[PDB]
């Protein structure tokens, strides 16, 4: 199809709202958790969204959890980001990140190991790869241990990485060429190829029909929900995210369209109109 995914968790505009609350809308389909900032060592940053922890300090968060499952009824997909841009993340070598596959599983997962759950029993559709830190160790080795045990589970799960525009990828780069990953949100903007740049869709085109180990990956163009969500790459243009959106449709690559992030997209007004909705309705078309 063609679907909206928006970050949610970092409150980017101040005044972010529950994860159910943008889960309501018509306006978004996939939601990326943003972060589990820290690991192998487990740490969770959802800025306001979640302060109360196990005794160990690992986040323990009942309200994301409640509303990880009613985004679920309502058919939506969750993500749980790792990285960010910031955070405290690495990994040493393959084995140590396919440990942590299960890590995850068992944590985030169906995975059946007792382990402290940040979500109780709510379940993860997956995982997002944001990361921002130019360090590829693990990220493939990682992605291929969790395919396996994904089929211990009861639905499909998603994996996903959040490349930045320039080609190839420094962080997820990587992890693209060598595992099967079901959509990029590329980030068209902090950087030369954005919309207004260079856009260099065409290379991540090429990236998806003849490079990805999965061939029908969906290519996501990743936006900032307003002026001031990023520093640029911004489009108010509603001419511009048409031809865009014209242009790049005509693949079965296409995906649809990524924000940075829920607070800023919803609340971020085009003449009373949220910009999340402007481009569902662009999309849609
Ligand atoms: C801090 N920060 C992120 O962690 C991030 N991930 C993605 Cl995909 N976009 C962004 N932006 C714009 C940020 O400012």
């Amino acid at each position: 199809n063609t679907n909206i995914a928006v970050y949610w968790g970092q409150n980017s505009a101040g005044t972010q709202e529950s994860l159910a609350t943008y889960c309501e809308s018509s306006d978004a389909d996939i939601f990326l958790l943003s972060f589990l900032n820290q690991f192998p060592t487990l740490g969770l940053n959802f800025a306001n969204a979640c302060s109360d922890t196990f005794s160990d300090g690992l986040l323990h968060c009942t309200q994301i959890a409640e509303d990880i499952e009613t985004c679920q009824s309502l058919g939506k997909k969750v993500l749980l980001s790792l990285g960010g841009a910031s955070g405290s993340y690495l990994f040493s070598d393959d084995s140590q990140a396919e440990t942590f596959a299960q890590t995850l599983w068992d944590t985030f997962g169906e995975g059946t190991g007792a382990s402290e759950r940040p979500f109780d029993s709510a379940v993860v559709d997956g995982f997002d790869f944001d990361i921002e830190n130019n360090n590829e160790v693990g990220y493939s080795a990682l992605a291929t241990k969790l395919r396996t045990l994904f089929a211990e589970g009861t639905k499909q799960y998603y994996l996903s990485a959040a490349p930045q525009c320039p080609y190839p990828d420094a962080s997820v780069g990587d992890l693209l060429e060598n595992a099967d990953i079901d959509f990029a949100f590329i980030q068209f903007y902090n950087n030369y190829c954005s919309v207004s740049g260079q856009f260099n869709w065409d290379t991540w085109l090429t990236y998806a029909q003849t490079v990805s180990p999965n061939k029908n990956i969906k290519l996501f163009l990743g936006l900032p929900g307003s002026a001031s969500a990023a520093g640029s790459g911004y489009i108010s243009d509603t001419s511009l995210l048409e031809s865009t959106i014209a242009d790049i449709a005509s693949s079965s690559s296409f995906g649809g369209i990524a924000l940075w992030d829920a607070s800023q997209a919803f609340s971020n007004e085009l003449n009373g109109e949220p910009y999340v909705e402007i481009l569902k309705n662009l999309l849609t078309s």
